[PDB]
RNA sequence: AGGGAACUGAAACAUCUCAGUACCUGAAGGAGAAGAAAGAGAAUUCGAUUCCGUUAGUAGCGGCGAGCGAACCCGGAUCAG
RNA sequence: GACUGUAAGGUCGUUGUUCGUGAAACGAUGACUGAAUCCGCGCGGACCACCGCGCAAGGCUAAAUACUCCCAGUGACCGAU
RNA sequence: AGUCAUGGCACCUUAUGCGUGUUAUGGCGUGCCUAUUGAAGCAUGAGCCGGCGACUUAGACCUGACGUGCGAGCUUAAGUUGAAAAACGGAGGCGGAGCGAAAGCGAGUCCGAAUAGGGCGGCAUUAGUACGUCGGGCUAGACUCGAAACCAGGUGAGCUAAGCAUGACCAGGUUGAAACCCCCGUGACAGGGGGCGGAGGACCGAACCGGUGCCUGCUGAAACAGUCUCGGAUGAGUUGUGUUUAGGAGUGAAAAGCUAACCGAACCUGGAGAUAGCUAGUUCUCCCCGAAAUGUAUUGAGGUACAGCCUCGGAUGUUGACCAUGUCCUGUAGAGCACUCACAAGGCUAAGGGCACGUAAUGUGUUCUAAACCUUAUGAAACUCCGAAGGGGCACGCGUUUAGUCCGGGAGUGAGGCUGCGAGAGCUAACUUCCGUAGCCGAGAGGGAAACAACCCAGACCAUCAGCUAAGGUCCCUAAAUGAUCGCUCAGUGGUUAAGGAUGUGUCGUCGCAUAGACAGCCAGGAGGUUGGCUUAGAAGCAGCCACCCUUCAAAGAGUGCGUAAUAGCUCACUGGUCGAGUGACGAUGCGCCGAAAAUGAUCGGGGCUCAAGUGAUCUACCGAAGCUAUGGAUUCAACUCGCGAAGCGAGUUGUCUGGUAGGGGAGCGUUCAGUCCGCGGAGAAGCCAUACCGGAAGGAGUGGUGGAGCCGACUGAAGUGCGGA
RNA sequence: UAGGCCCAGGCGACUGUUUACCAAAAUCACAGCACUCUGCCAACACGAACAGUGGACGUAUAGGGUGUGACGCCUGCCCGGUGCCGGAAGGUCAAGUGGAGCGGUAAGUGCAAGCAAAGCUGCGAAAUGAAGCCCCGGUGAACGGCGGCCGUAACUAUAACGGUCCUAAGGUAGCGAAAUUCCUUGUCGGGUAAGUUCCGACCUGCACGAAAGGCGUAACGAUCUGGGCGCUGUCUCAACGAGGGACUCGGUGAAAUUGAAUUGGCUGUAAAGAUGCGGCCUACCCGUAGCAGGACGAAAAGACCCCGUGGAGCUUUACUAUAGUCUGGCAUUCAACGUUGAGACGUGGUGCGUAGGAUAGGUGGGAGGCGAAGAACCCUGGCUACGGCUGGGGGGAGCCGCCGGUGAAAUACCACCCUCUACUUUUUGACGUUGUAACCUGAAAAAUCACUUUCGGGGACCGUGCUUGGCGGGUAGUUUGACUGGGGCGGUCGCCUCCCAAAAUGUAACGGAGGCGCCCAAAGGUCACCUCAAGACGGUUGGAAAUCGUCUGUAGAGCGCAAAGGUAGAAGGUGGCUUGACUGCGAGACUGACACGUCGAGCAGGGAGGAAACUCGGGCUUAGUGAACCGGUGGUACCGUGUGGAAGGGCCAUCGAUCAACGGAUAAAAGUUACCCCGGGGAUAACAGGCUGAUCUCCCCCGAGAGUCCAUAUCGGCGGGGAGGUUUGGCACCUCGAUGUCGGCUCGUCGCAUCCUGGGGCUGAAGAAGGUCCCAAGGGUUGGGCUGUUCGCCCAUUAAAGCGGCACGCGAGCUGGGUUCAGAACGUCGUGAGACAGUUCGGUCUCUAUCCGCUACGGGCGCAGGAGAAUUGAGGGGAGUUGCUCCU
RNA sequence: CCCCCGUGCCCAUAGCACUGUGGAACCACCCCACCCCAUGCCGAACUGGGUCGUGAAACACAGCAGCGCCAAUGAUACUCGGACCGCAGGGUCCCGGAAAAGUCGGUCAGCGCGGGGG
């Protein structure tokens, strides 16, 4: 193609945020926060990231892959208040 | 047989589908046309053309696109020089 | 009964075939090659090896397949714009 | 146009104050088709009558409901029979374990170094299949039609015309030139006079060819003219008839004119209907349900595909949404500021720069932002350690109901509008335009709104001149208390309107004060240093710059405003006194106005209102919806029995029975063809004209009339089965 | 009975053509000359067919195409570039010949891996080489340009002149607002008073000119403009009369069209242009004459335009076919002849591992090989990595097979294939040369064909076939993309950052800003230490700044390039070791209907750093991502239509497109119509309304400033509230089953804000006369010049010459007059066909009125017995302007 | 109940500054230096061996506001929602959730956790 001034004619884009996991829902290795496509490993969403914080959440089951380094993973070693098993 | 485009479709669009179709011209009987061959098949089988029955609506073809489409096994009229 | 019933493959350019032709023999043409000539010759989809079958050389073959000017008869059609 | 509505004349195929044939008039009320977001339109189609009135017909083209054949299943070709047939018939394919490029493998499977995975025999498993009508689709124009354009062939060119031939049309006048001849200034001889001559698309202009402009008139005379002005008229003139040229060529004065009244490539028979996402339409009457102009795709856009979005078969044995509650976050709105951009004031900042008699940085010194630290203390969509409504996630539990739960036959037509919620292009302007979120109209009516898609209230089974609620109203034209205290009250605003204003007004706080009976309307005091220095004519209280000290007396303004080049004059103010019971300047709710003057004639629906029936606060009740209860009756999904030895059917009842545009499941009226015809009709049916029984509508019914020979019926299948409207 | 007259400016030299029905003009049309070619049984035409003639029955001062068109003077610098001929060192071309070579097999071998004629086939090109593509030469009544920028004595001004860009060049005869000027109707002057006009010139002539020319230039052309001469009595009032239509009567009476009329209006309302709608007022009903505002008048479903993956038509180098035309190849072209190349048959014929009488890739037969065609031996000339190829002569009657050895082999005589050769024969591009068997042009038998009988003749040439290259719109099928806050030049077409997006997801946009389709053997993995810009302390080449020590440092660096998020325990910097930017997997997740991309503990192998630990699908990510057929290759048996290989296929992987129109879809493509036809259309423009109210006319706010000073006699820096809105429009709502600009006469009738009276406020107004404002209509408002004119200014008037009405009133009047329908000319342009609300010349124009309604006259009905006629009344209309003498 | 090398909870009701003090068991400096380790240079915080000395700012403890730092249901600002003034904002009431500064206080905590002592 070919442009020049005093008009302009270009495109314009965006894409897919798409969180998935909804906080206290299950578990599993789902995926939530594509803040980075390449993504990461993340065992158990804690909800990290600088400053006190961390999601209200407990709720064992599996691994769990999230977000970028812009908040924070997981990988805490308690369900919720078993720890035993199962 | 000499015979020859073409609107269409491929969502338009020169290979293409129509196809060898419209038309022209030559022949005879109300029958001419392929029909007994340097052949089809395929297990180391089967003979004279064509039609439809079933396959195969397969193989292939192919701006590799719509699309056209045998032989491998089959009926009878005929399984005669 | 009157007659006598037994004397061409090929190359290059291409049409077809289902094959828009190219990864393929096979009908044939445009100019060039009339070789083989018999355990020699035509091809199995180019060629190698072995098999299979057919042999330059010209036609006849009625029967069905496909047709519908006329003569009886026949169909859950119309109704004389 | 309407339907009802009291009347109104008639009749009474049953006195029975009950009806038949009807109308002044009242509520008001705008048609149908149908491509439309959208109207009731002037948006379009329509004078009527009679018919044609289309996605179907053959095709193992396929998927699927139901009934049936079979569980190990179902058949083509015609050969024999032959007014049916039919068994005989594995040509044959589909179902069948599969996977794999396939090979081949294997009840298990492609990966290679192979318990971990997607499909499969498998499997808490149908292994089925054929016939029929049928959901969509398919091979064909096969929903039809409306296009100019491409072709084969063939037909005249007597239309306008080139080329070929034989004949033809032209009354005169004017100009009257070259040739011929005698003479001559003339050697030769070029040249000069005229005579006759006879030339010239010359002259007027009849006939002859074709025409520059008005006119009548475009159903006019005629799908075609008439009146007046010209040239060709001793000629690039015209003409009778005959004739090859032609289509993708000729003719041709070139216009891109003509081939026979349109040639951007003739006509007619023929090739295909050019095909068509364009667009007109696509026929009788229906019971319960129901939408998109949002996103992804496109040489793709009002084209089309699919998905959320509809109906239906099967299904999802606890998974629904709401809530009380647990728990985590997003970080708008805003605060606030200290990394971002800029913000105001002060201290200070000039490692800063220059105005400056300098001058080894210049030691000396100065002046101002300016970076910018603190303070004072600024903004914001794209600011920071803050912070939520709301929302989602699941969980605890049941209140109404299948909410949680996929595979499929088939949709729609992609191009809307508005109020609320906020921005984008934007004089925050636009039923302009982009977006999402509730509703609304594309698919349903009203009161209010003058009548009028989204606005306040409300969405229906058909019938009753039965009741109440909300809005809207309580004066009238057409319902409903000018019922109740009272202001702005007076403009007719209230019924198109504002920045700026006028000492209009119900009512809350101060003030110098008329319980010194103040000022606001007077009598008398009304001049001295200085009448101030200065621009100087004087400016002397007043053309100017600047400036305000005291005096007679108990006080009195460096002078407002008058005259004016500038004195004189009256006075802004103070003092003795004279009736003297409150004046003047703003915030606060509520009103009228000066702006708040258009064009057809008024611009609250109208009447008309200060008996405010203009607005605001109270209290009871009414008027007042097809929204709800009563009553007969429907449709439909579910819900507690029952009547079932032959196709299934419901009262008793509760919600749904919504209205429905593309659609899903579903019933029929009847005509033609066919089955059985004992048949129905001479008192004569069928053809037709009219009478209040029933039916979900469509329609089936009672009888004559007339008419002349047949005609339809139940159980059944077939058919070009049905708009007036193209 | 009949040229109107004259001067002048624009075009054409006048007779000819025709818009067959709007339009006859400066348009084409004539000899002369300009470019030629053909140059003959000719070029060319139609004809595939040549047969045919036209050419002409001709061969040239002849004909086919092209330019202007009397005659008179003249006609040019860019040949960079389109087109033509020319020249031939050479560079680019050929399908069938093209040694070798490679790719599939196969009787050899063997232990198999593995390597073999090749009277098979592809791969494969030396070479061959005719045009054309480079150039060299030219080439203008061929196309085309005829350029730009700085200054110069004049006060200034263009100015005979300076530098240079472009060169391919690079403006002169005439005219110069003339049928090339936007910008402006230019600027001075004639004509009456005067102009978008006629001219006479000037010259800063949008973008005049050399032959599709420039000017000149008489008559003549139904071409535009100026005036006048008498007139045209057109316009003012035109006036009156006639023959015929409008009315009495007899008969005939259709078509275009259409839902339906108890069919009045307002103002309002409605997809706003309502009469059946709202609310109000109003008519005794009907007939016919007449008139246009009226139904969104009629007709073909606008044909101006846009949409339509419609058609036709023309042109251009659009992609490309193609007759035709230009070139090469063999035959109807036969022996010879000066021949370079080339194949075979024939002798045969290079070969140095010692030695073998002797220096070997040879076999069967063999008992005798050579010699009067002269044989041991010698001389001697030619290519020798030192072998060899022959003659003659010197000697003339003499040299050779077998039990020899060794060598891959023992031999000659008849053969021998290989890299390889010169001819006695044959075949083959030939260049040049005689003759005669394809052929065609001039006598004789019914005379231009056909036989041509001896025909002269020249002769392999002319040419048909299939193949090739070039040209070619001569002819053909299509594209030419689309979007679209309208056509569309421009601008847009994929991915990524958000602002605005409406705190989960969460869209748009001719709303806005930064870019790209990478980097890197390392900014990758491991282990370790180190906080960055930045100020201050004064000290170096050190007139800031670069050097260092230091505290501070919500750390403000940097981490590969926008952006957001992350950022020490550093993903940050540095540095040693070294790469899993590995493979086979993978419960459970988001993305989207599909497309699928993103996450990752853990399993399997062998590895790296590393004690171990820990990490290891290149690294912060999202932008560096990225298509199916076809093809480029090694594994791969997994096979392969006869079977075994094998043309092939798939699989492992992988490479070919600024397609940067990035879901593209083909690999494959332009312009043009005002002659158009259709499909629809204001759900797809433009001319009217319309929501709006930008700009338009008018008033409001107090203080600066005029007025001697001095706000308002009158205005008002800056700005503030709006009524109207018909100022050019923003909206695309029904109008495309189609409503045709503007203006001119006339009818005009509304409104007022008042254009001229009137009575009033003031007046910085003595009068005369005004300057602004207040109020309502009572009235009324010219003629000349041009234009189509709205407008506009020029001349005089006028009490003054209005402003907003009405789709800027209206063809159911005409007019078109401009221009805006098709013709031609100019100006620049597109290559050409062609483009312009740029300029100019002409250039048909409607239509049987039922009617609503209006100007009229009648048929009647009528308030109560029937009647001729005379009457007072609501009220419906008519219903108005002004200068000037004289007089206190 | 003593002093005290130390692992968390944590994350400014433990940032800095003022007084002083303990050293012998806690902890600093140091000493010696060639060799393990081999520091951008050296071996100084990274080095092998330890009995002087001292604890000085650095190591510890309580008092300890000069400002930080936690700092409230309470009025405001903000908000699911109801009719309204009213011009979009903006605004009345009803009316729930319910910032921040400002009001005090406190700040140099505190509990398990391995010890060298009278």
């Amino acid at each position: 193609a070919h442009k020049k001034g005093v008009g302009s004619s270009k495109n314009g884009r965006d894409s897919n945020p798409k969180y998935l996991g909804v906080k206290k829902f299950g578990g599993e290795v789902v995926k939530a926060g594509n803040i980075l496509v390449r993504q990461r490993g993340t065992k158990f969403k804690a909800g990290q990231g600088v400053g006190m914080g961390r999601d209200h959440t407990l709720f064992a089951l599996s691994d769990g892959k999230v977000v970028f380094i812009n908040k924070g993973k997981g990988a805490r070693f308690i369900s919720i208040e078993a720890a035993q098993t199962e």
